[PDB]
């Protein structure tokens, strides 16, 4: 316990059908936001508190909307609760689900590709767009302190040059999930598989989300081709060129959002340095 | 030579009052019997096209789509162009450098937009060039049985690609059809010439991408790198399309190859070392 075990219990007993208790309470582990598990008499939910300094970088109307609209599609679990003002959200826990990692999603390639068509080619009009060049303006004006990344304004405009670039390419505009670590995938026991946590999804171009898939997994380039074969299709068109771009910005956004999420008291020791390294490499290799 | 005097009586109404004909000498080439003539102000190709090739290629549409591709500017003069006689009267640029399968590898940046230009030109050519109805066509033109080894099978495996394709969308733009490097011309005024439309018809640009790879046996790096000049927000790019269309081109050329034979040309190994990278394309595919 127990203040915060009693705002959890004050806040989830509304969903607690007769004769229902909750039984225990755990923090988990997450980047974006404070997490919990509340295990209870029938079954168990994830609690999720907005996270520190989160208000500035998620719109919780747009991902209230957005969680409604894509239902549908049945690719995530359950939202039971969506409260903006008490700053909370509760979801189903899919009991003896498994969370796939680097390794695993590897062999759930058949699985994936399916779910990524879907989003891609659904023709749901998200709330929020997502425009890398304008997200990394954002978060250099959240930063409050210098950005601590060596040799930066250089870097950053490198990562600026890209922009013509996309613009000469073709830049598309569909339904993206943007934030394609491997933990976002649980696999169920029957074998289903649920791609969870849509809190960064926004329009965007689908060569993001694979950028993501690849780079968050440290995919292999023959696991990227073996990939594609499976996603490509006259509705999924893949631009390999846009991918590795995207890798980049993505290396380039996330250092910059580490930077602050640590000053809103986070700690990810070395998470950013390293994504802000990954995208100079990245740099190099494709200039 | 009888060859002599049909070649002088036919670019004749080319020339003037006491411009003549100074030399006349065999070029190479595959699908027609090609002349040089040295005139005393110009020098002319002069194409008697190849025995058996009107089963391939509609003479009529060539001529159609010659004066509807002019506009783009890529190809060479032509001074005539008789069906009747069979013959055609180009050109021929003097000093130019023909691009080989070396030297094109330095040409991205003439080359990338010369294919940009003819690919988004919105023009439409007579003519569709359907990889697996060619297959078919070319199958009954041959009369004698086709000689490559367990054609059957390796078919039966070239055919299961229609389905892929279709699965990942197939374009239909105005495409070369036939980019061998030997098709790029060099003037010494600095401009690049894209030459030998008579294959030209409806495609997938990725066919084209494939067939200069192909033709010029580009690296993995250079195709990367030639992409990197090509691809943009109207010409789109599928790696996999080229890989499937390279593997049609073989087998297509194989079979050409089979048919032209059958006319009496003789090209050595080119028609089973295309078939055998076909086969060598499947494996690698699958
Ligand atoms: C959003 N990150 C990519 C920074 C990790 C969160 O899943
Ligand atoms: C048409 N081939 C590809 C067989 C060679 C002619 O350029």
């Amino acid at each position: 316990g127990s203040h915060m075990e009693k705002i959890i219990k004050e806040k989830i007993s509304s969903l607690l059908s007769q004769e229902e208790e909750v039984l225990s309470v755990e923090q988990l582990g997450g980047m974006t936001n404070q997490n919990y598990l509340a295990k209870t008499t029938n079954k168990q939910y994830i609690v999720k508190f907005f996270g520190k300094g989160t208000e500035k970088l998620i719109n919780r109307q747009d991902e209230k909307y957005n969680l409604e609209l894509l239902k549908d599609l049945g690719l995530d679990v359950k939202n039971y609760l969506f409260d903006i003002e008490a700053g909370i959200k509760v979801n189903e826990y899919i009991e003896s689900a498994i969370t796939l990692d680097s390794t695993s999603i590897k062999t759930k390639f058949d699985k994936i590709a399916p779910i990524l068509q879907t989003i891609h080619t659904s023709a749901k009009e998200l709330r929020g767009e997502f425009a890398p060049f304008e997200e990394i303006k954002k978060y250099e004006s959240l930063i409050e302190e210098q950005i601590p990344y060596a040799n930066y304004e250089s870097v950053r405009n490198a990562v600026f040059s890209l922009e013509k670039r996309l613009a000469d390419l073709g830049v598309d505009r569909k339904s993206c999930h943007i934030d394609l670590v491997p933990e976002n995938f649980i696999e169920s026991p029957q074998g289903r598989l649920y791609l969870i946590d849509w809190e960064y999804s926004s329009m965007n171009d689908p060569m993001w989300d694979l950028a993501a898939l690849f780079l968050e997994s440290e995919f292999t380039s023959q696991e990227e081709e073996t990939f594609l074969s499976h996603y490509e299709s006259d509705q999924t068109p893949v631009s390999h060129e846009k991918i590795a771009i995207y890798k980049i910005l993505q290396d380039t956004i996330w250092s910059l959002w580490t930077v602050y999420k640590e000053e809103q008291g986070e700690d990810f020791g070395d998470y950013g340095v390293n994504r802000y390294q990954r995208a100079v490499k990245g740099l190099a290799s494709y200039g």
